[PDB]
């Protein structure tokens, strides 16, 4: 085994199949299954696998109560098989903690996981399942990661976390990691004003991440990443299809250089695929709630200002929840190129849902295809009323 | 790891033994079993699998009540250990849909899940677990497969599908995949007039497919496939022991060219195996419904229009519920000749007992003996009333 | 890999020392543990396993109504993790029926199933996990084998099975089974009269079976196989330490040639060390029904119709409900000889314990150490009013 | 594989980082989840699991009433992967008894069980997870044990046991085993006046043991083992920082070589880490009761009688649940040094909280830190009242 590197570039974007479906609210109505949050999905060489969060408790337990909250002792990183739910009988732990990422190196996975109270968290980094390095908070107020997987490159994988606050300017890092220990960091560059949740990818020796701007920012801010050099620049879609939420209207200009103002102190986790005219955004379909989710193709949004969609695609109906959404590939896949992944969230009980008590998720997840294909919309599909 | 070739001919069929079992109506009845349909039999070089299409809800779940229905985004193919049962616990998604087929070529498993609504659905072929290749529908009328497992030779896997009316004309074809890659395509040639649901077995580099004509004929078209050509033929069963259901009572002489007519518009999934005097065909005891079934030894059936039972082995009695039947062998197992094996989907709940909101089934499959063995009958074993 | 050879000869027994305990009953008060029944264990040259008849049902399940009954289309033998309970998550089926022997061979696993109804049942032999040979019932009244491992000697594993009456004389047949094939049978000889369910093993190229005379016997047939010359003889256990159950008073002289009479139609599956000086013998504590098991070391048992216990252990006080019991040893552990094991099948429910519905069982199992161990008693464990 | 030697020292605690915690009681109030007590944790070269001895029941089984009693037929070792609950469907028995120790040499596993009744207890030595030495009480008073994991050196692994009075002195042995055998033993020696539950580290060639002194001593006593030379001898902590429970209050001078007195009768498994300045110990913060824990950094505790913390860190409030704790680490990590960790067992039930009939724990685990880390708090976490 050698680390992989980074040596295709993006396939071709026509349409989106579908990739992974857990249905687990559905199933876990009747079933051991972890309430969770937050979830993704990560590959190794020869397995592909869903995380999430947990919450150290069923749905149908009663210490689900109260599982709107995003911080306990309880939650842990989880990983289990694709498309199955994450059940208390086939779900691994990765490492404690309310807020992570993962990656595989082509060796090894790193798997991070921070925890403690709002003032003093810190970040652990396991290494081929053993703890390796530790991070202290730096600004005493909430230590925070991707909650999407990391990529690397020739055994170097950069994550980003934020430590600060959420509704005004914070302190970014990007931690550079090799097996498991600290090559490198740096405060965050370019002229992103504020990041929260990055979702990587990485094609050609580098990865590109797009994030959430809370504090300001309706557009995403970018942070391109070179792991050889170890360095990196950030801005935001230049795009007019703004892919936060909630977000006002989709005006006719964008902004490059900073945040596309209206909704403050907010947002959703995010991502989209930056690759010239192959370019493609996900975004939630209202404007003012999770719910609905599309993918437009908005050939150049990272750089062009006036930039609209060319095509698109539904994965979840404006009349169904979303949530969270991020980026993954399979590296390890033959081929001359980087098939394109994402997954979406989908969040059922509170708040939105709040006759009951608590809030757990599944996962649908879709990969690109060369071809044009059909789309169908991918609800939870659970009956909400049958939790009562 | 080599690919598989067909070497071998079918051993001698003197009777059927039991081969697995998983009684999964009886212990959902108490456990966390998923509600499946459209169940079936793969091996694999070192081990041999039950399969079907989950529904994405277990048989006590409030979830099941509605699944009767084919089409869902809460479906995918899942497999499970041979004679266990379908358990959110033990049972691994293949991929995501509501049509399906799988098959090990000797180095690793294609597998094909149809997913999307009914004017624009697409398959998704995986390969070695991931995908590689994508179809969308051509007739825009519920792109479909097979619901049981295909075969390979040197690499070549051949499956058939059908875009288009249930109750009329469709468009038929035969993929030819070799490692997920489609090497060609075929329309539909010879005089089967209407062609679903294949269940396939290869021998001496031959794959014959037993399948359902569902618009006019009650003797069941079949499909001659070459994978060393990529060519193929189809006709009917010549038999008069008609082996579809519903259908007209046996007449004296069968058709070798054209549907056997009396029942429009509906069908099963069967099977049989043609090997000149060692020629078996399965069915439903019923003609009416699906209930009970037997295999007849029927010498000639594919070529002799006047050819009747020999010998039979009562699998299900008439008064317990079948459902869908096809074909599988091992073709990994040692010795000189390929056994025959075939499995019976056992369906229970909807439309016939209708006291329970839920479909589901069990499985019962049968391998070929050359001894002449005495027959038991093996029904699902369920009792309906326990679930009110 | 090379097949096992019995090299070695017994350890000096001088107690005996917990192994294993499932607590199945106890456990499954409130999970998911299949109904079972005819227990025992069984090694690989890796692994140590519980084997059983599974009821194709769960005990809390509904359809645990009725698991008295010995014969139904809804069992298997399933093998599980050592000391677990048969869960349906984690329970293996090995082959379907309600009779089974299981062995290893050094390089594999056998596997015998027998199923069907009384008069039409046949064995099917699993080699490597998959069907090789069947063989159907000679004398049309319950085929019916060992319920405990086979012992296997360079490659050859004999099998007894016994066709015909329970209450009358039967034809018992010694099967040598090669890679699942059959080399050879006989027909008993020696002068056992009746034999059924044989508790075997094999020490220094010998394979020592003690199984139960149902007809007129209450010491216990011996059958001593050769399985290098493929021949046998039978006999009794001459000691007046009479081992079936129910039984008359211990005489003071047994027969070694006849039935020790006193009892009709009926017994308990059991199992001895016949070793010289080192012979211990297994019974319930009880004449008259299945409870209790002590194990009594009476030394030259097999050839000494006068001989005594000189020493003892209790397994199962009197006031605890026992049931079969039988014999394996771990072939593939290191050291000079070979440990002598042996379990015991702890019934609960009917027909002892009627207000509930079931008949199920857990397992206590016990290997012999040098030392002079002091003993406690292994009860099932179960509060039967926790079923109320 | 070769033996593990201890050829590193303990890394600089700077702190405690979250390692492992698995929410057992939270998860078990809805799930299949065994009833457990004397929890720990335990490395092979591959992978680190959760230890602790079965009641062989679920806790929301009506057979978890009575589970406060500490010896029954139901107990067993049970290990499962690390964090994950000790579930019916994922839990694997080691060995069965009501006291255990387990250890990798590098090589294979040791497990060691007790079982039987007060006045006849034996130890079964498991080695490669089969059964190889047996040993009888001694004084035939309660056969007793570490309750967690051993430490091996060159294939020697040591094992500290007590046999006799709880109350008065007893006599304790330390076996030296290697692959399973007795290569010697010696009585106790030093000035430790009553040993119990040792909880065990190796560096440097060298074994240190913290234990319980449960008839006099709040101070702990300490075993040093040289595992090449086969010898120790034995203490106390000097330290005024008192680490038993219930303990009288920290005075200014501790004792070395007699128990600390004020309290008897009774006392809690701990541990220490003793590496002069680098010498941390664990305790209940409470000094009536099982609640809190902390660990201090006492420099020189082992050898000053007047030394007093300068660094400290929460890991159970004071108005929370603790219980045993005890020392593993991961020899097998790579590295310069042995990263120094530790388990808390959070007892709930039954005596402190009788409105439930049961007693059972969760675990939580943490190991060393180079950085300075902000602490949290880490508690059982369930509500009680959940299981009225
Ligand atoms: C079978 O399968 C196929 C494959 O899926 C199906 O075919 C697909 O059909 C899709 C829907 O019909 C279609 O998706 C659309 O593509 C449009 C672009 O194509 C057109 O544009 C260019 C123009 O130069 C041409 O090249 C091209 O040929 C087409 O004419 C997109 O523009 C669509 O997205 C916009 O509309 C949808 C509403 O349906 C919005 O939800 C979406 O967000 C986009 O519109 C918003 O944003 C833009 C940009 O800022 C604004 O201009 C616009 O006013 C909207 O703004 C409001 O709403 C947003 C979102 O809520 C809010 O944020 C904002 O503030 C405003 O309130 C759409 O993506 C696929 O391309 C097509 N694929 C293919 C291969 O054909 C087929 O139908 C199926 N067949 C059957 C039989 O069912
Ligand atoms: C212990 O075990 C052994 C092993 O299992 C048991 O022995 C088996 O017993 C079976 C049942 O007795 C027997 O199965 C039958 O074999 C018949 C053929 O054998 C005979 O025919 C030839 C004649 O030249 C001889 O060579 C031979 O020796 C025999 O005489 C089959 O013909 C039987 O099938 C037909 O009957 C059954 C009814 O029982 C139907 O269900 C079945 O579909 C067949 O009949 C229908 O179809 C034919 C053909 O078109 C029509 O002619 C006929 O009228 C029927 O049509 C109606 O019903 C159908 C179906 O519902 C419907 O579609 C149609 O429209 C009409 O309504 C049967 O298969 C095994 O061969 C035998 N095996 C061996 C090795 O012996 C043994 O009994 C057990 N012992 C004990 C002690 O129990
Ligand atoms: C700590 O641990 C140790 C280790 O376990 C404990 O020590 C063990 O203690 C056992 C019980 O005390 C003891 O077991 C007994 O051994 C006896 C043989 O030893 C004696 O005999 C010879 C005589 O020449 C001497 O060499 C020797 O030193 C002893 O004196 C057995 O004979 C005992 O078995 C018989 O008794 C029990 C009743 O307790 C029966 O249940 C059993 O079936 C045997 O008796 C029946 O059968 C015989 C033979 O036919 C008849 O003679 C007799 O009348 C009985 O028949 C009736 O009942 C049976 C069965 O129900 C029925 O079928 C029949 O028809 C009649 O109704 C017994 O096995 C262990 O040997 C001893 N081990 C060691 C190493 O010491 C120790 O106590 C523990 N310590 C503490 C502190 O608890
Ligand atoms: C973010 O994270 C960081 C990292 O966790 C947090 O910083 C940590 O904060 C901890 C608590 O504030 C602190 O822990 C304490 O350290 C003390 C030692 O440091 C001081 O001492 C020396 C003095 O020469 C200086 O070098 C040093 O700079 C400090 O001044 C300990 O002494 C503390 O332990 C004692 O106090 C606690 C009460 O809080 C007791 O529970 C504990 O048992 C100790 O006190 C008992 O025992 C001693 C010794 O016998 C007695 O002297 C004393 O009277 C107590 O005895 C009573 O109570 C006990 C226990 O119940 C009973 O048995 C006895 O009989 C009596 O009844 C304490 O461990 C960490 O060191 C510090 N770490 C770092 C790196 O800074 C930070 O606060 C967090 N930040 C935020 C923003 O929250
Ligand atoms: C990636 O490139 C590095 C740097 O030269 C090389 O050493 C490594 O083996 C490559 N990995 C693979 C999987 O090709
Ligand atoms: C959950 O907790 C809230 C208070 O935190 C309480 O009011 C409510 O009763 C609980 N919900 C249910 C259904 O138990
Ligand atoms: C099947 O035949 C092909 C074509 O010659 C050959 O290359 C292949 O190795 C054969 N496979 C096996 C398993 O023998
Ligand atoms: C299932 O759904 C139907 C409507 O789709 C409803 O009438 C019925 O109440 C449900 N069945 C049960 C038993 O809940
Ligand atoms: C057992 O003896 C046979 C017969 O000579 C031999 O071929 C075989 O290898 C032996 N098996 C082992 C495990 O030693
Ligand atoms: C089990 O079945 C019997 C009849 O076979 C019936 O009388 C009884 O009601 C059933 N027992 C329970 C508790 O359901
Ligand atoms: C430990 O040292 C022993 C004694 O010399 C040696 O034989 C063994 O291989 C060493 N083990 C390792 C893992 O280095
Ligand atoms: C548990 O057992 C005790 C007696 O041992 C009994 O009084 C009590 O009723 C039981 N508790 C419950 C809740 O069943
Ligand atoms: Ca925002
Ligand atoms: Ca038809
Ligand atoms: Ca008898
Ligand atoms: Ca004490």
């Amino acid at each position: 085994r050698d680390f992989n590197n980074l040596t295709k570039g993006l396939c071709t974007i026509n349409s989106w199949h579908i990739y992974g479906k857990d249905n687990a609210v559905r199933i876990g109505e009747d079933s051991d299954v972890l309430v969770t949050r937050e979830p993704y999905v990560s590959c190794d060489p020869d397995e592909c696998r869903f995380y999430a969060l947990s919450q150290g408790t069923t749905i149908r337990g009663k210490h689900s109560n109260g599982t709107i909250h995003d911080r306990s002792q309880y939650r842990a990183l989880i990983s289990w098989p694709l498309s199955s739910p994450p059940t208390v009988y086939n779900s691994r732990v990765e490492c404690i903690g309310w807020s992570s990422t993962s990656c595989h190196d082509g060796k090894t996975r790193m798997s991070i996981c921070i925890s403690g109270p709002n003032n003093n968290a810190s970040a652990v980094i396991w290494y081929n399942r053993r703890p390796v390095t530790e991070i202290n908070t730096w600004a005493r107020n909430i230590l925070r990661t991707q909650e999407s997987e990391c990529v690397c490159h020739n055994g170097v994988c950069p994550v980003v976390f934020t430590d600060g606050s959420a509704t005004g300017p914070a302190e970014t890092r990007i931690y550079y990691f090799k097996e498991g220990k600290i090559l490198k960091w740096e405060p965050l560059a370019g002229t992103a004003k504020h990041i929260e949740e990055c979702s990587c990818y990485g094609e050609r020796a580098e990865i590109t991440c797009t994030c959430r701007d809370n504090w300001q920012g309706s557009n995403r801010p970018v942070i391109r990443i070179d792991p050889v050099a170890m360095t990196h620049t950030s801005q935001y879609i230049c795009s007019p299809v703004l892919t936060d939420n909630p977000r006002p209207n989709d005006p006719t200009v964008g902004k490059c250089n900073d945040p596309y103002p209206g909704n403050n102190n907010n947002g959703v986790k995010g991502f989209s695929y930056l690759d010239g005219v192959n370019t493609w955004l996900g975004r939630t379909i209202s404007i003012a709630s999770r719910s609905g989710y599309e993918m437009l193709k908005v050939p150049n949004a990272l750089t062009d200002d006036k930039s609209k969609p060319t095509q698109g695609q539904t994965i979840v109906l404006n009349t169904d929840w979303s949530g969270y959404s991020g980026s993954f590939m399979d590296y390890w896949a033959e081929g001359e190129c980087y098939r394109a992944c994402f997954y979406v969230e989908l969040i059922r009980g509170r708040p939105k849902e709040d006759k009951v008590w608590w809030t757990s998720n599944s996962i649908v997840s879709m990969c690109s295809s060369t071809e044009f294909l059909g789309q169908w919309d991918w609800p939870d599909g659970a009956k909400i009323e049958y939790f009562l």
